[PDB]
């Protein structure tokens, strides 16, 4: 018998509205999800990096700097995995949505008044919540030096969990499994989303490896 603890976690009001504006409204172009889901991990990426050169010890958990990104048909999910900083327990519950963040009553006026669209989210600090254009659930793991892995989960809905996690061990870095929406499985073709990061990893300094899941 395997066991785990589970802790539930309520969005903070305006995240809520957010996530609920991103998957209850229609919006025509979201590959906006896959532009952030690359650029977050090359943030991430980024901060490892210029903290090796500080401390060349914090390498040592994953030396490899890299991106892998993984559609799987079968299993309807979009995976991006990144070697980078990585997020501890407390980072993934501030900053995955307890905390009312600067940016995000100012992006949602944006998006109603027309000053910005949905493809502008990653300039006020809720691109994230982008992944609930094309997924229906997203899961998010995290292992950083500073703690043990930890995976957060919501199917928005007002609350999500984080555990402990007992599944594949990433060293270091941040897995995010997208399962897609039904009319959003096309973002799964393996043409399609291996030209799509082609389009969207221009300015990115990191490899990126492209594996295509046959089941
Ligand atoms: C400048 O940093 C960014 C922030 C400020 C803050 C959260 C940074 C975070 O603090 C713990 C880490 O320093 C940073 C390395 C982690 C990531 C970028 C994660 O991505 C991966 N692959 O690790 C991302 O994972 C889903 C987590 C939150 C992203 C949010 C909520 C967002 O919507 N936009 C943001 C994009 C950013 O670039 C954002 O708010």
């Amino acid at each position: 018998m395997a066991e785990s603890q589970v802790e539930r976690f309520t969005f903070q009001a305006e995240i809520n509205q957010l996530m609920s504006l991103i998957i209850n409204t229609f919006y025509s172009n979201k590959e906006v999800f896959l532009r952030e889901l690359i650029s977050n991990a090359s943030d991430a990426l980024d901060k490892i990096r210029y903290q090796s050169l500080t401390d060349a010890s914090v390498l040592e958990s994953k030396t490899e700097l890299e991106i892998k990104i993984i559609p799987d048909k079968t299993a309807k999910t979009l995976t991006l995995i990144d070697s980078g900083i990585g997020m501890t327990k407390t980072d993934m519950v501030k900053n995955l949505g307890t905390i009312a963040r600067s940016g995000t009553k100012n992006f949602m006026e944006q998006l109603q008044s027309g000053a910005a669209d949905i493809s502008m989210i990653g300039q006020f600090g809720v691109g994230f919540y982008s992944a609930y254009l094309v997924a229906d659930t997203v899961i998010v793991h995290s292992k950083n030096n500073d703690d043990e892995q930890y995976v957060w989960e919501s199917s928005a809905g007002g609350e999500f969990t984080i555990a402990l996690d007992h599944t594949e061990p990433l060293g270091r870095g941040t897995k995010i499994v997208l399962h897609m929406k039904e009319d959003q499985l096309d973002y799964l073709d393996e043409t399609k989303i291996k030209n799509l990061v082609k389009k969207h990893s221009e300015f990115i300094q990191y490899p990126i490896s492209l594996l295509t899941i046959k089941e």
